[PDB]
């Protein structure tokens, strides 16, 4: 809720709380999800100031504590900052920005990704143009430059990023996507591509110069039910492991699914369904993996705009058999959750 | 301030800001404070939602930017998160809440935590059950279900908490507290106790299966004064060193008192009196030691309830030729704080 | 903006969003900023409670995240708190604070630290007297002593303050500042000096047992036109490296001077004409050279107060040749910034 509003500007204050725990066999350490406290917390601030009839200018900023941490060494840990950047909106021209945020293959992604808390596998971090990303910078359009109603596209260059490390950094890309709302349905693409950096492609797991993720989907969001499937490939992004050889980096070839439904129940229970495969074929001598398998089942409940509380549940689909290494159990997460 | 309160949920934003200096002998490291620069903030969020009549959703964060470091290597030192966490109050069934909060023997524990800067020494923070600690699952009630004025409860499940360190960990625990205020008067006492794990174990000093804290406290608040102290006893939980041997872990037996008299003038003056005594037993090849001998002097002055300032002062019980090496140097603190 | 206020009680929460890029020759290196993604944010807040008429109480924090890094390893970089203090005012008497807070000499460089983005060079951090240092108590005087107008002083002393980083450091000091503003016109000078603590004494570079930097500038800032320049010296004080050998420490004797003037026209375009000269004498065996030099040229277009955006470019006066490693080449800022 926004908390200051004069002058034609507005700073949005907001945040959450989350009381998170896990639960595995023992620590999970190899379950799919892991085990233990996982507590964390949320405070950033979306603002926006038109700077006239048409024109708008603005910024935003989300990041996150742990809430796990002890108040020694270990204190900093999984800190980040997820978001952040600047930005202007202008009539039917459409709008533009640029700093760390989320690559424009989310688009698409983002359909599928609602469980309560797990779900949304597809998409990394730092993965190029389907996570959140460092300096990356994009274009939005609004209805055809409001022409015509409820087909909007964007699109992305990704910028230079030799950090430390492999599976973190990422050379350069444009990127976009066309998207497109029909009252309840609607039906989205995207697509990106970019150098890899050396640090990359002499990764021992790793066949490529350029990659490409594109992923595209079908939801129904409307009354209550809310419908919702991706279907995506990806080349030489998706990061894999072989805790076996210990070795890292990332999988020339995989395709991606997800599955999700749920409905939004009368007083506040809003259950939840879901599917989720994630194969990379022809690993370096492995063949075929499943990076990620799993149904899912379970539930936010909200007690309104500000509370909820979860329970959710992963049937985990890989097994010990399994090529690399993705731990083998199923992880059950409860959660509780204020927000202003 | 509470900075906004709306559709029956406000959020309070809150902090401080504050200018801190030790002063102790030459060098202090051999003190009990520190020596030079202090000064740190304060950032943090209640809020709570109003569900309805008889149910209160609230949520909480606190963290803490340590001010003394420098603008490179390391200008991180200290921040840590200090809290996080989530829940529900009940018209008259209790509460309940979960995450990174305090554990209950602070409940009583607290009474003697009023010096200015110093005094409640006993509440080690990751202490299993006496300082705040991580993913902890809290329900309290009370006047007993509404049913006795003044007379209040609390138990609470502390979690498997495997961090690396040893002084930091903590197998599961159930504990709790009993307290009761009456027109003026203080009674309280509570206890837990908590499987150490194996890494806790293996520490040199260090022995028992099991570790237990309680503790309790008598006191009176009114009338511009304050009045109470504290007493408790430690199985194998106080953290201690050797500073000798470079030996580290636990202490299987400590005994406790906390003493302050405190006095609020017509003017914000507030002067506060001060023990502390922690003597340990059966330190391995020791014996007994103390780990905080100290009187306190010192007074807060209260400009209102924004600002306040003071000078804190411990006078130094320990001496040089400690078991262990508390150090034995008087050492003097002098805050000046804003606040909001 | 200010968010919050009754009672006495003001405060104000504050950022922005500032979202950069640098460019510089190809690789970046060997430039004068660096180049690539940079990508930051602020997070602050001023307090301030009346306690009455003629005394204030204000405390204040400033935080500086940064979004150019992934949300892993390094989520941690180049962040840290800039700003903690804490203090009093009153009527003229005068005014106060403890904490981190900018130092005396800093109050004549404040008058050239105006590109859009790059310039101020010579306020190095955690240098002394110059930008920003940890544990400094600051006084400062109105109007001297509301007798005369825009003359007002102020002495600082400055912590004991030793850190790991050698050129983090800095023994004790004291200093101020006369400044003198008249209808127009602007004509002010600090200085102060202080001891080094020994992993200072002890690098290579820098012959000294005690430092001091003093400046002086002038300026006039009216009427949509800014000129400031800049002039000053340091003992054993401003911060310098040898690329070549790796060896570090502290310039024996720097010169230092900074020209700055900008126009702001009024549909908000603001161009900018910069230059500074930085130049270390005496160094160890190198004896003369150039800690830096350009001409810049920028601007910014402010959308509003609380929008805008700017591009500045720094002409590299340096070349390779520089002795000590200095890269000699140019870099350009594009930015966008929201702020709030």
């Amino acid at each position: 809720a926004e908390i200051y509003n004069k002058d034609g500007n507005k700073v949005d204050l907001y945040g959450k709380a989350v009381g998170l725990h896990y639960f595995s066999k023992g620590n999970g350490e190899n379950s799919y999800g892991g085990n233990g406290d996982m507590t964390y917390a949320r405070l950033g601030f979306k603002g926006e100031t038109q700077i006239n009839s048409d024109l708008t200018g603005y910024g935003q900023w989300e990041y996150n504590f742990q809430g796990n941490n002890s108040e020694g060494a270990d204190a900093q840990t999984g800190n980040k900052t997820r978001l952040a950047f600047a930005g202007l909106k202008y009539a039917d021209v459409g709008s533009f920005d640029y700093g760390r945020n989320y690559g424009v293959v989310y688009d698409a992604l983002g359909y599928t990704d609602m469980l309560p808390e797990f779900g949304g596998d597809t998409a990394y971090s730092d993965d190029f143009f389907v996570g959140r990303v460092g300096g990356v910078a994009t274009y939005r359009n609004s209805n055809f430059f409001g022409l015509v109603d409820g087909l909007n596209f964007a699109v992305q260059y990704l910028g230079k990023n030799e950090r430390d490390t492999a599976r973190r950094s990422n050379g350069d890309g444009v990127g976009g996507s066309i998207s497109y709302e029909y009252e309840g349905f609607g039906i989205v693409g995207a697509y990106g591509a970019a150098d890899r950096t050396n640090l990359q492609e002499a990764q021992p797991l790793g066949n490529g110069k350029k990659a490409e993720q594109w992923a595209t989907g079908l939801k129904y969001d409307a009354n209550n039910i809310y419908l919702a499937a991706n279907y995506g490939e990806t080349r030489n992004a998706t990061p894999i492991t072989n805790k076996f050889t210990n070795t890292s980096g990332f999988a020339n070839k995989t395709q991606d699914v997800l599955l999700v439904a749920q409905y939004q129940f009368d007083f506040g229970l809003r259950p939840s369904i879901a599917y989720t495969k994630s194969k990379a074929k022809d690993v370096e001598g492995i063949g075929d993996v499943d990076l990620v398998n799993y149904f899912e089942v379970g539930a936010t409940y909200y007690f309104n705009k500000n509370m909820s509380t979860y329970v959710d549940y992963i049937i985990n689909q890989i097994d010990s058999d399994n090529k690399l290494g993705v731990g083998s159990d199923d992880t059950v997460a409860v959660g509780i959750v204020y927000q202003f």
